[PDB]
């Protein structure tokens, strides 16, 4: 019944899905046709931001509108961390989600966007449970790992998923009397720590993000417990984007089916090169 | 709510002096002087400091004796984290438990889950974040820690100014910056916001630690405290009953320098203390 | 006082964008875009940063050409501490001098004694103490320093939040603590108290440094600034005249997301900048 | 009344010795020796230093006894930051409050807002910036801190030379450099400029801390002080009443070596320190 | 009446003047025609010494003689610090001043030239009052700041002028009894410290030098209290040497006239690029 619960419910519709970064309408159509649950509209994917440098900002509303016109699935877009006016603009465009993203150039070193001031749901990144809960308290309706975006290397995403999931599991059997100190150690709001304890999971949808390059990577994130995956660079920086996009979608939908994972991985073409 | 009931109970002590007492006779002296409550304990902080050893919850027998000797509320101390000492104190029927750093720490990592009790708790603090963490654990009343048993108010002044200063910072603070402020304070965001909304601590806030003279006590009141604890400064002084009354009068009339002069004049030796 | 007249004069710039311009055509573009003033200089900060060398007061000839091309006020930069550069700029008859850290520092230890001048000065700052020190030296207007020429607003945000945050802290502070606060700021106490009483900086306060997009400009306004400087972000972008208008409109309509969408839509490539 | 009234009041003490006294008899001795004021306190700095413990405002009763025993102004000490001790002292009707580092610090971060009081305050300093910060808070009179209770003038000499030296530097400084000088001093620019224009401290400036002998006192005056405090040097010495008169004479006649010889000759044992 | 006083008096004839580094007779004539009070004859200006590296020494006497023949104003030339034989040669050429210069390659790390052994007046550089007085005690009849030569950046010259001038001002009101310790702190001869105190200024002419690139720079040095300015690189490394040379001369002669400073700065062409 609360406005936040409605936002949380909206993000829950993306469960089981792949969200694909797209830089134009053609890629948006490829993503939707491959079965993406949503597209992330942006002018440069993380691998290109990482390689090219320069300040990375909110994308031009015109290019976001073109992508939004080109698909029927939900459209997300990125705002710089702390750049609440970029978020105001994105919301006024009429898109479905805002990603307050560390992949763009940090705009406010000390504060994130007060996301409760918006009608549109936000996704935020995290490396650990305390960070996830702090973003949620600011009003994020959806959490993803940060991983190491644009590297094609899942090691940090695995670290982040295992960190969040591990500390959630720690909460299950924890002495209630020890949770106050745990919340302090996490620098997380105690009421959200307690809610996570009661739920046995994050109070919002939890996606894997950062470095997902192969169907195996994506199914690994789902088997670790994520609700879905972002793929920013691994699809359209690969040798066969449309096929790999479908492959990753199938891997997320059928993550427990090794026969399917073989089938969609077989002859998939060159994955993104990435950085170790 | 049960917590708000406990918070209301502690609010009845506003404007008051709570005096540490080690026997029924000191308790009677405290009540006759106008203390709003007594803190029943076997040793006052100055003596705990000088003597060393492990300091624990006092014998229930001596607490009951003090409780029987007065009609004002009776508090007693439990070691930090020692929730069974608190269970015993509650079962004695006293009015408040001070989860006290003056006693020997029992749990280095956790305080008592005070929400598990019907009796209101007092907790100490040095800053706003610590106050709010104690309140989240269920403290219905907050005092500064100061430096107990030294007769030196410098640390209590620091803690009062720290808590009060950060509360004032909250008032005009950009709402969007409060999340980071709560993180910096390691404090529950919701209690930080409640504090911002109230413009004061969400529970009664007493000065404690080193209050030795009427001037000290009135200083704490002018700094904004709701009351003061005096642990050592009365009965370690040369004229306990007179100093007890003088400090009570100083807290009741903290803005009246003529009264502060009168009650301080010819008061006898304060406690020696330590610098 | 003469200082209060200069301070009063700068109030007309509230709600405005000041644009760095390197020739008369750019100055005309700026004015036609609705700039409240132009900053005449031979090289914008992004170019100074990229090229290195010593960056000085611009040739009076090119400043006069820009002054003759526009009817809005014209500012020009002097190196920090270079009071003779400022004497020259004043004798040109421009409207403001920006004693600017973007030019090469000329005096590592002292700024210009701006009270010696009839022309009002703008100075940069990173925090409230710096702002108040510049004001005491005679700055009639303050801007953040940000990170000039990078197209990255992160440092400007830091500076705006620092100045505004300390003003908000100061507003509510115990009067008795303001002496120590002034010491900690290394700022003149009387100016600190005037800032406390006003609840804002005693002079016009602009954002500056890295403002690259309409969203950036409106963000500075929503944080509480009176206006913005744009040095590099307009004429180092793909469509300067359009971006110039968009940033002006963003500052005018900073609380209108529908207008911010409109002016940002199809704006062309922003300056690439440096992270 | 404005701050300038308090500043003008304190100017009456110029040329004087202020003597710490612990009872009415010493107060009489001090006044009869020619003290310009007495500092009423339960224990002098040498004893506070030696005995330790928390040192606080003295009992109003003993302060009143001293105030009744003498006609010269009576000062008393409040702990730094202890504005309620100052309220009590003011309500006693004494003439000056010394917000004194010799007592136990009560507020590590803030001094008393002395402009909130009608009675003038004395504060200590070790350098010009400190003096100006105390003045801006409302001190109507400045003394050096020295190293109180030691009978050793070396720190007081340091503090006097520091304050006087920086005032002299300030007097001739390029006006354009004064902004940075005020920042370096962490001092209010306006008071810095007032000091520059006046050419001396804007309030009476006394030496204090360790003044043990007539030679000590005369040295402080020759360095340029307006007067001297003597807390422990007189009554912790062999013959207090004679040393009290000798130090008063030394301050009144600080440029006369023949007088300094006379008053120092056979003066008895100074404080050991 | 003393030989040193005569040397000091000779340098005082340069008050109000600009001294210009020149590398040939044509530049010498430009400098004189622009109104320089003297020329500094040298094979390479500081900006070129700084850029090119290599050991920088006394210039060939032949090129110094050619410059001396080409002008009627006094001619100075540089000797390496400590290179008293270079100074002997320069004196025997018949030039008017020797600059024992840090711009040339140091020849003696521990000792300067004993300048009292010469009939010709010396100029020496300094960063602070103690250094100035030490050079004077060795026999320098003229002092300049060192600044940062060849950079076109006046910040260090401003530092040096303010340091020397500041400590001279400190002397005015200083307790006489404190001057012994002040002289020790300055590592300066006490008698020269006392003389500076009595004069209220340096006992010799005091010029600004190092990084003076514009008329504004030069007038700034004069307003700070200097008696004149050296310009080594800022004139002939600029876009219009003869015009800038005149402009700087006028700025020094009329340093308190902002209308004149505007006039001579207007359309002056590109200043030397220099180094930050």
């Amino acid at each position: 019944k609360s406005p936040f619960s409605v936002k949380v419910g909206l993000a829950q519709m993306l469960r089981g899905g792949v969200i694909m970064d797209v830089v134009n309408a053609e890629q948006a159509r490829i993503a939707e046709e491959a079965g993406a649950c949503a597209v992330m509209a942006l002018e440069r994917v993380p691998a290109d931001i990482r390689a090219q440098g320069g300040v990375a900002r909110m994308s031009d509303p015109q290019m976001i509108k073109e992508i939004k016109q080109a698909v029927t699935i939900p459209v997300m877009a990125k705002a710089r961390i702390g750049h609440f006016v970029e978020a105001q603009i994105l919301e006024a465009i009429g898109i479905d989600y805002i990603d307050e993203s560390e992949v763009l150039t940090l705009a406010d070193e000390d504060h994130h966007i007060n996301k409760h001031n918006f009608r549109i749901p936000f996704v935020c990144g995290c490396r650990n449970l305390g960070e996830a809960l702090r973003r949620i308290r600011e009003g994020a309706a959806m959490i993803r790992t940060k991983g190491e975006a644009g590297t094609g290397n899942i090691i940090e995403a695995v670290r982040h998923v295992r960190s969040v999931n591990g500390d959630i599991r720690v909460l299950r059997n924890m002495d209630d009397d020890e949770v106050f100190t745990f919340a302090k150690k996490l620098a997380a709001p105690y009421d959200l720590v307690m809610q996570t304890k009661q739920l046995g999971r994050l109070p919002v949808v939890q996606f894997a993000a950062g470095g997902v390059a192969t169907p195996a990577d994506a199914a690994l994130m789902m088997q670790l417990g994520c609700d879905g995956v972002f793929v920013g660079s691994g699809i359209f920086k690969s040798g066969d984007p449309a096929r790999r996009a479908r492959a990753i979608v199938q891997a997320v939908t059928h993550y427990s089916d090794p026969e399917m994972l073989v089938e969609v991985s077989c002859g998939l073409g060159e994955a993104m090169v990435g950085i170790n």
